[PDB]
């Protein structure tokens, strides 16, 4: 049947913790491999209340930057709150000052800079980020907060995702919502160039490369991530909409938060879009398919005349984020299950977009690749109806937080995807998926709740899966240490080692491994 | 990669054969089980030309009734052409007289009674059938043709499928196209009652039980089969349409055949319909989903408040029957493959229809069953958007001609489905599919091309798969006998025995096993 969680240990993923004064030596069990010399940096919330006022949604709690360090054999753990404008004001004024995603702030309309979602490199720097216009620059070694950076000073966007794409030369691509800034209502592709010899901040030289068109102008789609290949940029327009009439109004005048501005569009489905990366030009192929929520691309790549697009989908048009309020996630296990019964259903899908479309094949399947069941029907009005190839589909068992051997196989033909397993939204197990043969591997322990797994290649790696997978696990229960870092081999998802700590660690969303 | 067929042996599936004067003793290899005492009756074409005039489509060749007999250990094979109006006229006049599906008949507009598709029991009788109004009554023991029966004399339908449902008490349900007969344009459910004590022909007492509504009145959907449970009747309206403006016109005046009257509707998708079987009432739940060709239901059943509907689908709206012309199917193997590259793609899908729809759950997934990833989204306009649970999906590898333990598990909760494997439309292997765990089993030999597998229960059967699977295999190649009957165990799909014959046997579509 299932894997259950009567103990309710997952509630401690959403419990406030305190930062550290300096790094804490972690109790290693097993052999930490000697080639693993770097620093696992991850972001997540760590303050779910300010005094009596609580934060209501998963994505409201004040951002906390975590660092697991690896050197020779040893491991250390450190964490500091990011001194954001939201945090410092909250801490000094002793209440929720800045309005978060799901937690409106009472006075005793400023955009939150609460960078709890991810962290990525720009030039010599590293910015923690949420999905707004404010990215916060942080010190990766000391976890100190350096400066708040406003993208509105450099590019014409209202926000940007927490999932930008980093090319090997350090060039950063990202996608952002634009709500009429510079008279344009669209989705824009920001390009931050790599650091030059003159050492000028890349951000200062950032630019918009290409503009994806909006299906409904007054209701743009929510965008969490996008696809990138050597030649093409994929953007997936979902039916989760942001109602601008509500989003661009005096929020305090009706006690609104960002969530109150969302709507699902029942008739649209999902529109898929393509842009030539190099020519910087939007391609006008009308790719259409049935409705789903989309948050994370697994990977994207060119294969003969086709773009292979692998998505972690949630079936249906209800905003999945409705089921991610902290009230719900801290309920007991039979209620967590009961709540997600009517939720969108998670499925890994491969979508295959044909890049050139012959008029003579109208009414026919264009997807002539030999190794897929994915379909693309050219219609008379020139829409191209796609059906997926399902890669993984389990009942309320979501392969989410996808991760791959990014540096070497990102944007390119690949075979393996590592992921976090959401069991009715409680993170629960770590997964590996072979996208060619649909085969899987699972790591799992009772009352142990892991985070996104990050891949870290062997220096002499020949295979795609020659490396290890790092995960932050929260293991409550008497006797056992409250949390640990988990080092899994990427071949078996077999355990290599554990760095255990004395203190709780809450949920963490995304991160990176910084080599040295 | 693939299983290949350079030899081109499959071409002999579509080669004319000659009937027999009396049964032929078959060379048994292995142990034919002694409980297997009955008669495997199957229909298919066996005359693909009349002199110089060829038949063009797979479904045009003149119907041939095959009989494998089993008694104690021994096996005999017999086959006779069905003396249809199409056949007798063709044979006497020495040319194609009656127009077939894909072969228009030149004069020197009568509906074909060419019953090549299947054969089923009504009362004490057995009727061979195609999909028109003319079913031909045949003798199951001698394979003699008895009489042509016109359903237009008893019920208000234009045709009826070759896949009617037979309940254990012998009651027959079938679905038929109605083109304005009795002022109604619909799909009708015919019910032939079981034989009574007064011994009156059931057909004479047949009646229409319920009328399913038509989406486009001037273009009705092609219907090959339907779903049946103790309480409900499922009908799947596809976008493969029959254009009546073309279908109801003087065909000789522009040399038409049935195929020239087909069209694919690009915007409709697939509409699913439900009827209360017992109250004989159409239920007005607007079940909608993405486009596909549908030919054979696997099975249908009630599970709590939901109908579980398992379909053998072909993704897209192009009429699959376009790729089933004899010119194509008799090409060499690299061309067979090249032809099916742009064809609809085969997939086994589970669809879950909720039978009661709460208005309060608008915009949400209603499918609250614990063991599925299938989805039903109630919309505002009261359409219910469904997404499937994929059960099997391989690239041009079709699980088709589904068959189950019908007598005991038809219309009810079940686990196993046996099928024929279409490898770019060439029938190729026999499959078994566990619908609960997606697990499969395959039987296969090079240059051996089998037919639909029929299940035959052990007299003391406790399990669902306690029995054998019968298949007619055509094995060309020097040294080997040209064809044989195959007896597979239903547990492993392991071989039990072979009844080999000295002569070729062409393709066969559907049939039954007659116990005694
Ligand atoms: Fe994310
Ligand atoms: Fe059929």
């Amino acid at each position: 049947s299932q894997v259950e969680h009567p103990a309710g240990g997952y509630k401690k993923l959403f419990e406030t913790v305190e930062e550290l004064s300096s790094p804490l030596t972690a109790h290693v069990t097993g052999r930490i491999p000697l080639w693993l010399t770097g620093s696992l940096l991850r972001c997540g919330p760590g303050l779910f209340e300010v005094g009596s006022e609580p934060f209501y949604h998963l994505f409201d709690g004040q951002a906390l930057l975590h660092k697991f360090d690896f050197k020779e054999g040893h491991v250390t753990y450190h964490r500091r709150f990011i001194r954001t404008d939201a945090y410092v004001r909250a801490m000094t004024e002793k209440r929720i000052v800045i309005t978060e995603f799901g937690t409106c702030a009472f006075p005793d309309v400023e955009v939150t800079d609460n960078a709890l979602v991810n962290i990525y490199p720009v030039g010599e720097d590293y910015y923690a980020c949420t999905e707004t216009n404010f990215i916060t620059k942080v010190n990766p070694e000391t976890l100190e907060t350096i400066k708040q950076v406003d993208l509105c000073n450099y590019v014409s966007v209202n926000g940007a995702t927490a999932h930008p794409h980093i090319e090997n030369d350090g060039t950063v691509y990202n996608i952002g919502n634009c709500f009429g800034k510079n008279f344009s209502i669209a989705y824009n592709i920001v390009k931050i160039p790599p650091l030059q010899a003159d050492k000028e901040d890349p951000i200062s030289k950032s630019e918009i490369v290409v503009q994806f068109p909006c299906s409904d102008r007054f209701k743009p789609s929510y965008v969490h991530s996008f696809g990138l290949t050597p030649n093409y940029i994929v953007f997936v327009e979902t039916p989760v909409k942001i109602n601008l009439f509500k989003f661009l109004s005096s929020w305090s005048l009706w006690g609104a938060n960002y969530m109150d501005c969302f709507e699902s569009n029942e008739t649209m489905g999902v529109w898929l879009h393509i842009a030539d990366k190099k020519r910087k030009k939007y391609i006008n192929n009308k790719y259409r398919t049935s409705p789903f929520n989309l948050f994370h691309h697994i990977n994207t790549y060119e294969d003969h005349e086709f773009l292979i697009v692998d998505l972690c989908c949630w079936k249906g048009f209800e905003f999945v984020y409705n089921y991610l309020y902290l009230a719900n996630l801290r309920e007991n296990w039979e209620e967590v299950k009961k709540n997600a019964r009517k939720a969108p259903q998670p499925e890994v899908r491969r979508y295959v977009l044909p890049l050139n479309i012959d008029k003579a094949d109208t009414g026919k399947n264009l997807v002539t690749l030999p190794n897929t069941t994915a379909t693309a029907i050219l219609c008379s009005d020139e829409t191209i109806w796609l059906e997926p190839e399902v890669l993984f589909s389990g009942p309320r068992q979501a392969f989410e937080f996808p991760q791959i051997n990014y540096q070497k196989y990102g944007g390119k033909p690949y075979t393996y995807a590592y992921g976090l397993g959401l069991n009715h939204f409680v993170p629960d197990r770590l997964c590996k998926l072979n996208v060619k043969t649909k085969e899987t591997w699972v790591w799992q322990e009772p009352d142990s709740y892991p985070s996104e797994p990050i891949f870290v290649s062997h220096p002499d790696a020949l295979e795609e899966d020659d490396g290890v997978v790092l995960s932050v696990v929260v293991s409550p229960g008497a006797g056992q240490k409250p949390a640990y870092l988990l080092i899994l081999n990427a071949k078996d998802l077999s355990e290599v080692a554990r760095a255990e700590v004395e203190i709780n660690i809450p949920v963490t969303f995304h991160g990176l491994f910084k080599k040295s």
